[PDB]
């Protein structure tokens, strides 16, 4: 509806592919070659399937912080066919606030979904399901059970992934450009 939309929009079209896990169907934001990430609550094993396709998981790296830490990001290779387009040029430097967010989701549930949630709050720690969580973002929209794995975009920049909600507000991980230097 509007360039915050396309940005978004160019992103879920090129850029993500349908997770399934043992745990459920996730949305999973490709970042370069055959690099992904998912929520770390998807319990990725050997085996993933990716759209539809019984799919090896070469690795799979549930990051913490040097606190030692939950950051909820899984970093997952796939022994896939084809590389993304690389967008780690999109990720931010640093911890920050922002402007005018859009959540993206694509699964069999919600297909084509997209929310304007306003801004983002560097909110930093979160008791995650019981688990002590660091790098949160929040917006204030009551996201659901199937936007797990979806993604936060601004104009320009890719910024988290969806990993939780109380009802009223919702929770995202930061991306930050030093989780994907090779
Ligand atoms: C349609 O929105 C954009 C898409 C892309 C892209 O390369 O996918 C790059 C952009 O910045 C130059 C955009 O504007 C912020």
């Amino acid at each position: 509806m509007g360039p915050g939309f396309d940005f978004a929009q160019a992103i879920m079209k090129k850029n993500t592919v349908i997770a399934r896990t043992e745990k459920g169907e996730f949305t999973m934001l490709g970042v370069y070659d055959r690099v992904a990430v998912i929520p770390t609550h998807a319990s990725v094993g050997e085996i993933i399937y990716i759209n539809d396709v019984e799919t090896r998981v070469l690795d799979a790296c549930a990051l913490r912080d040097l606190t030692d830490t939950n950051l909820e990001i899984t970093i997952v290779k796939l022994d896939r066919n084809q590389k993304f387009r690389d967008i780690r040029h999109f990720l931010p430097r640093c911890e920050d606030d922002y402007n005018d967010a859009v959540l993206s989701v694509h699964t069999s549930k919600f297909p084509n979904m997209y929310i304007p949630v306003g801004q983002v709050t560097n909110y930093g720690f979160l008791n995650l399901g019981g688990t002590p969580t660091h790098r949160i973002l929040m917006y204030n929209f009551p996201t659901r059970a199937g936007q797990c794995g979806g993604v936060v975009t601004t104009t320009g920049k890719v910024i988290g992934i969806h990993v939780g909600g109380n009802g009223a507000q919702g929770f995202a991980a930061m991306l930050l450009h030093s989780y994907f230097t090779d």
